[PDB]
């Protein structure tokens, strides 16, 4: 594996994909670990292929596919810098560096990230979801939420504010484009910034216990 055959520990992505949802804190069953469409909870799986100034740029932890001479193997990304990459193996916490990563890894990744909302919020409706919604805005936004379950204008304006700094369309319609970006930047809770920010309370690959997913989507209605 060049020389670091301790990076390869896990085989599957299946494998790399239980541990994944370890650090959002969630014990995943068999049927998650397949990534497959449709969702079997809130969670979104999907995979891709980046550059490395994309994977710099990623706003959780991701599961790296590294390839070496016909054989795959699948590691954790806990944190990246211009510098050097943070990787759980499932047994240890590695550092390598630009080069070390780049004669591995070709590209692929499989990313999991929570996303309740995965309907049209508008003006006028209510419910669990805008509650939601109300409190990703003020994540990604750093501010206040309006602890809000009503679609009002006020957050119809929020809305437009993180549409135009995303540069997308400003319609204050949290749309299919713009639930994606926000949802797949921010979360309601990020238990993972728990392994990346002596010595450590919890070490790693100990875990504290893990939780079920959550297979319910938060209502809004009309």
């Amino acid at each position: 594996w060049l020389g670091e055959s301790a990076v390869a520990r896990m085989t599957t992505r299946a494998q790399g994909l239980e541990e994944l949802y370890k650090l959002w804190g969630y014990r995943a069953t068999r049927i998650d670990t397949m990534c497959e469409q449709p969702s079997t909870s809130i969670f979104q799986c999907q995979v891709r292929q980046l550059n490395w100034q994309e994977l710099q740029q990623t706003p959780h932890p991701l599961l790296l596919t590294l390839q070496h001479e016909g054989q795959r193997a699948y590691v954790v990304l806990l944190e990246v810098d211009p510098e050097r990459v943070v990787l759980l193996t499932g047994e240890q916490r590695l550092t390598f560096t630009v080069s070390q990563l780049m004669s591995l890894w070709r590209g692929e990744v499989t990313d999991l990230w929570p996303m309740p909302l995965r309907e049209t919020l508008r003006l006028g409706m209510h419910g669990e979801a805008i509650e939601v919604l109300d409190q990703l805005l003020a994540k990604a936004l750093n501010d206040e939420p309006l602890k809000t379950t009503q679609f009002n204008a006020e957050l119809m304006q929020r809305v437009e504010w993180f549409q135009r700094w995303q540069a997308m369309t400003e319609d204050g319609i949290a749309g299919q484009r713009t639930l994606a970006r926000l949802q797949h930047m921010v979360s309601l809770s990020e238990p993972w910034r728990a392994l990346t920010q002596e010595e450590q309370v919890m070490r790693y690959p100990e875990f504290p216990s893990l939780a079920p997913l959550l297979r319910t989507y938060p209502l809004a209605e009309t």
